[PDB]
DNA sequence: TAACCGCGTTC
DNA sequence: TCTTGAACGCGGTTA
């Protein structure tokens, strides 16, 4: 059947490594010990793992599944060798009694497919007792090839839907086998995955190939070096569309190998020999690219499909070339008439992604999306070679490539090559590193560890821990699709999350003064708390004591001078410091504190303080319907055809479309009767944490909240050493620099990771699922946060508050950073506010409950007191400006910016020239202001630099733009804008990008919206009017087309025929896009210059009705 | 006015 | 088949 299907196309695969040099290396026989001390004396052949890949093989009829595994030796070459293992899950009984008479049954049912059955004993934690010892017995039904697996898996399932389903009833006046089979169990592993777990085999580690396994050579721990490619395609796309594979050529295909990069030509489009030259962006970036000049496309596919397997590359790395770079050229090799897989090796799989089997797809869009941390608008390739390889590669417009083929074609080829440069060395630097040392400890290959969602990821490392404990894999979890509440149906239901709040708004600089009032008995606090906040930071945060210390007093005393001295003056006017609080890693901390972990959260029936009782928020979303009501609609839609994908009952449709159809004739319903559809209500629930559960999930956390923490460590010690070094020697400036921006990213790409632990708990089809624990979570770190804050408010005030930082000014006055010292000849660090909010936070959240298994033969176990919840500062800054609202007693959150002593921006965040695609202006306007936030030297001088950008950018919106050049508009004009899908998928939904959208398809034709993700760019219309935004934006790219068209659908949705005009100039509403400038200038200006007491500095924005009326009061 | 949606941020 | 979470700003429609 498909065996025999499948054990062709590896004769194929097979085939093609071994084109590609991956010879099938068998290891000799040996009678020996399996001894791990040496294993220099047990024969085989040492390699460094590459690749993996699930296979099927025969021996030496139907095939016995295997891993094939893609080795680099040490001497240069390459090799491939194959491991052959069981597939397998399990089956659970409700009674252990009868454990040996099912087995008889399963032995005979699955009489076509079964290889072998086992009894097996496993650790389940969903069992009573289980911490004393008890296991669940198991059987386990091992197979050949996963194809039997699959069979046996549908053969049972059936059961499974009987023994639950109904229960037929014959003598009603009155046990078999089959109603045994309580469930199956880790039936849906993927088997590569299976294999590397249970033989512990990871891609990035050596290992010695022998007959009895493979043996990790703990010796060497570094990396080989593989042969890596990097390619990025030209394209011949008409102009106004994006091109297609049917008819549009290719120009050049450049592409880089270890360090020399090539390049070839299409010369039937191109127009010249270019010829051999250099580009080196930076000095450790070369670029010294030697052309290919190819004539006709054949030969340029040609050239480039024999350089490949001229050089075997083992890893191939692009830039989107799974959307479009790849698929591009399949279709215009089939056009050429040529087998990609026959001649590379490369190929779509079931998800539309090209893999092959010896060389890793490196799709770099991937790591920028997942691991990049950077937002949305950065995410081309432009935006991440600035950001993260410190030069700007050259830009050109997509419409001027094509014609510049013949135009200027020597820099064309520059674009070309730029492009490659950028992909190779952002891979090299960023990309390779992060996934191959992730390899190392997830249990996937290269282009898995790649596209894996993080969930996935967490997913992955906690079974390896489950597994290596003999624990039972949970099923994957089902979300039940009705829910209900006090009688009503759900819509949703949630925990509360963190908490945001914005306090004060405006202006503050670290040289211009501020009032302090200040709570006395705040610092009186201070004042009690002072003795044992000191002997805190000596030993929790900095692992010492004070016996060793040199100048206990001497400093306990410098300090109580500065409280004492303000005890007297709660009144101040001085300069502030600006400065940030934030715990490292807030939710994990929590976690590993409270021993939180899903399978913790017990009931009253799951069970002397080992149970933690811990509270959490509930918030459901319901509907205002009772069931009364609910039951009534059911009955009205039980007579209604519905259609099949001729005509179904209501009964005979599918559960989940039942509620489906309900939802939406109860979301009508709902409305018009019980005066709304959603009614909010949230309960504080409590829930236990049993303090002596299996810790294998919040072990997992705690260790790769560690591996973050060195990275995140490393990256603070090299900022210091970047302020130690003198402002000029280029060198050492710059490789600070970058190995600053090397850890920053990395302990930023592991942050992601580390949070997706917490998320994981709710994530759909998670094995590890509890609501109970992603509440608890947050509750905690809501009230930590918050405890905080009433802290910080008494002695200073608090700017801007969200989940676990609070921004925020306190007077000169306060003390800032001191250091002890040792007689080591060292000393010690400490910043009193981060100490006084540690020891406090250290004294109403460390568990008292936290027990550990410390003798497992005789389940002893101990109680210690963990947290490890502490906060970070950064600081101080030289300024912050938070924006305020349009609206009365409201602030804005989640946006500001803040500005170093160096005057170099710090953090910039939230606002419009950040994120993705708003209209240019905002954008251009906002890249102006904030710079001169720092300029002046009064603060009501401040408002007046900013006011001149203010007023320079309003003369651009209210002189109709006659200032800036006709092409210069455009841009500066622009509202680009993503569509997440495509259009049929918006059916009834009316927004600027829909519109958009249906007026550039019925232009450039429907190949234009076929894909989603579309670049809604657009402008705003004066004409027609009386009318809504929605039906008025204009598809920008019109005006580049050509004239009659241009009248013709420019008078369709100005409705107005005659063709009074053709100019931007003409069309544009200047009244709506000076109101939407005005709104930025109230928001960041003057809204907040008034609530710091400055008269408008802008008055050509006027305030808003309400503030007018506070100032009359005043 | 206020609820509610899509998008893309900040956590 | 694959799939981290919630809170929030802002423009825009809808009730
Ligand atoms: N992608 C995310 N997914 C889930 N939760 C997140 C995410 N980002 C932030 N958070 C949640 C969990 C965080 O611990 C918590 C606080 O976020 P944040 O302070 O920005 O980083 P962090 O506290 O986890 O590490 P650190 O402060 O050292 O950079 O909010
Ligand atoms: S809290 Fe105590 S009684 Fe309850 S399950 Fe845990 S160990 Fe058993
Ligand atoms: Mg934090």
């Amino acid at each position: 059947a498909l065996s025999a299907q499948q054990l062709l196309n590896a004769s194929k695969i097979d085939d093609i490594d071994s084109m590609m040099g991956f010879e099938r290396y068998v290891p000799p026989q040996y009678n020996g010990r399996f001894d791990a001390k040496d294993i220099d004396q047990i024969p085989g052949r040492v390699g460094w793992l590459t690749n993996m890949h699930a296979t099927l093989v025969s021996q030496e009829n139907q095939g016995i599944s295997g891993v094939d595994f893609y080795f680099l030796d040490e001497e240069g070459g390459s090799f491939k060798s194959t491991v052959v293992y069981d597939p397998y899950f399990f089956i659970a009984c409700n009674d252990e009694s009868r454990v040996n008479d099912v087995e008889e049954l399963v032995k005979k049912y699955l009489e076509s497919c079964l290889k072998s059955l086992q009894i097996i004993r496993k650790e389940d934690l969903t069992m009573d007792n289980h911490l004393l010892g008890l296991q669940k017995t198991l059987i386990k039904l091992s197979f050949v090839n996963s194809n039997q697996l699959f069979e046996a898996r549908k053969l049972l399932r059936p059961i499974l839907q009987d023994n639950a389903n109904n229960n037929v009833q014959r003598n009603i006046y009155n046990v078999d086998a089959k109603h045994l089979i309580e469930d199956i169990r880790e039936y849906d592993v993927p088997y590569h995955v299976r294999v590397s777990i249970d033989k512990d085999i990871r891609v990035g580690k050596w290992y010695k190939v022998t007959q009895q396994g493979f043996i990790e050579d703990t010796r060497k721990i570094a990396f080989a070096d593989p042969v890596v490619m990097a390619f990025a395609i030209a394209t011949t796309k008409p102009p106004l569309k994006f091109p297609d594979s049917a008819v549009d050529q290719i120009m050049m295909i450049s592409y880089m190998i270890d360090g020399e990069g090539f390049l070839i030509t299409n010369r039937e489009i191109i127009s010249e020999d270019i010829e051999d030259f250099e580009y080196t962006p930076k000095p450790e970036y070369p670029g010294f690219f030697t052309i290919f000049n190819e004539n006709d496309e054949v030969a340029l596919l040609q050239r480039f499909f024999e350089h490949i397997r001229d050089v075997r590359p083992t890893v191939i790395s692009t830039f989107n070339g799974d959307f479009f770079d790849w698929p591009f050229i399949h279709n215009r090799s089939k056009i050429h008439g040529l087998d990609m897989f026959d001649e590379i090796g490369f190929a779509p799989d079931a998800e539309g992604e090209y893999k092959s089997s010896y060389c890793s797809h490196m799709d770099c869009f991937r790591w920028v999306k997942r691991d990049s941390y950077l937002p949305q608008g950065s995410q081309g390739l432009k935006a991440v070679t600035q950001s993260k390889l410190g030069y700007n590669p050259i830009e050109l417009d997509p419409e001027l490539m094509t014609p510049y083929a013949f135009e200027k074609p020597q820099h064309l080829s520059e674009y070309s090559v730029s492009d490659a440069v950028a992909t190779y060395y952002l891979y090299m630097k960023y990309v390779h590193p992060f996934i191959f040392s992730l390899c190392t400890i997830i249990p996937l290959n290269p282009d898995e560890t790649l596209r894996k969602g993080t969930g996935t990821l967490c997913e992955m490392l906690l079974m390896v821990q489950a597994y290596q404990h003999n624990i039972l894999l949970p099923n994957k979890h089902t979300d039940p699709i009705e829910r209900f509440y006090d009688g009503h149906l759900l819509e949703s239901e949630t925990y509360v999350g963190g908490h945001v709040e914005s306090l004060e708004a405006g202006v503050f600089r670290s040289d211009l003064k501020n009032e302090f009032k200040i709570d006395p008995s705040a610092i009186d606090e201070l004042l009690q708390e002072l003795p044992e906040a000191l002997k805190f930071s000596v030993e929790v945060e900095n692992k010492s004591s004070v016996d060793k210390v040199t100048n206990f007093e001497e400093i306990k005393n410098q300090i109580t001078q500065k409280l004492l001295e303000l005890k007297e003056n709660n009144i101040r006017n001085e300069l502030p410091l600006i400065y940030h609080v934030d715990v490292a890693s807030m939710y994990p901390n929590i976690m590993t504190t409270n021993r939180l972990q899903p399978d913790s959260i017990k009931a009253e029936r799951d069970c002397k303080t080992c149970a933690r009782k811990l509270k959490w928020a509930w918030r459901g979303e319901f509907f205002p319907s009772k069931m009364d009501e609910y039951n009534m609609i059911k009955r009205a839609l039980q007579n209604e055809t519905f259609p099949n994908k001729k005509v179904l009952t209501f009964d005979e449709l599918s559960y989940a479309d039942q509620v489906i159809h309900i939802k939406k004739r109860l979301t009508e319903y709902s409305r018009k009767v019980y005066h709304r559809v959603k009614v909010s209500e949230i309960v504080e629930r409590e829930a236990i944490v049993c303090q002596r559960e299996n810790p294998f999930y919040v072990d997992t956390v705690k260790s790769f909240r560690d591996r973050r923490y060195e990275f995140k460590g490393l990256a603070k010690t090299w900022k210091g050493n970047l302020s130690k070094i003198d402002p000029s020697d280029k060198h050492a400036r710059d490789e600070a620099k970058k190995m600053i921006v090397l850890y920053d990213s990395l302990q930023l790409a592991h942050k992601v990771i580390l949070n997706s632990f917490y998320g994981y708990v709710m994530r759909k089809g998670s094995r590890w699922y509890s609501m109970e624990m992603a509440g608890i979570t947050c509750l905690t770190g809501a009230t930590i946060i918050q405890m905080a804050r009433a802290l910080v408010e008494r002695v200073g005030r608090p700017l801007e508050l969200d989940t676990d930082g609070i921004w925020c000014i306190l007077p000169k006055s306060f003390p800032e950073t001191y250091f002890f010292t040792l007689e080591n000849g060292k000393k010690l660090y400490l910043s009193y506010p981060c100490s006084m909010l540690n020891y406090r936070v250290h004294q109403k959240f460390t568990n008292h409950q936290y027990q550990e298994l410390k003798d497992p033969l005789n389940y002893i176990y101990e109680t210690h007191s963990e947290n490890t919840i502490f906060f970070e500062v950064d600081g101080p800054y030289k300024a912050m400006i938070l924006p305020s609202s349009k609206e009365e007693g409201k602030g804005i959150k989640k946006r500001y910016a803040v500005f170093n002593e160096d005057g170099s921006l710090a953090e910039l965040k939230g606002f419009e020239l950040k994120r993705r695609g708003e209209l240019q202006l905002i954008k251009n306007f906002q890249s102006d202001i904030f710079k001169v936030f720092l300029e002046g030297d009064t603060l009501e001088g401040c408002y007046s630099a900013v006011a001149s950008v203010c007023n320079r950018w309003l003369d651009v919106l209210d002189s109709h733009g006659l200032m800036l050049e006709d092409e210069d508009l455009v841009s500066l004009i622009c509202e680009n804008r993503s569509m997440s899908k495509t259009l049929k998928e918006y059916e009834g939904q009316k927004s600027t990008s829909i519109t958009t959208a249906r007026r550039l398809g019925d232009f450039l034709g429907e190949d234009m919206v076929k894909d989603k993700g579309l670049q809604c760019k657009y402008i705003i219309s004066s004409k027609p009017f009386n009318a809504p935004v929605t039906e008025r934006a204009i598809p920008v790219a019109i005006f580049s087309a050509d004239i009659p068209i241009k009248r013709s659908f420019l008078r369709r949705w100005t409705l107005d025929p005659s063709l009074e005009d053709l100019d931007i100039r003409t069309i544009i509403d200047w009244g709506y896009y000076r109101e939407r400038l005005g709104s930025a200038i109230q928001k960041i200006i003057t809204i907040p210059a008034a609530l710091q007491g400055v008269s408008n500095p802008v008055p050509r924005v006027e305030h808003p009705d309400w503030l007018k009326r506070k100032i009359a009061t005043k």
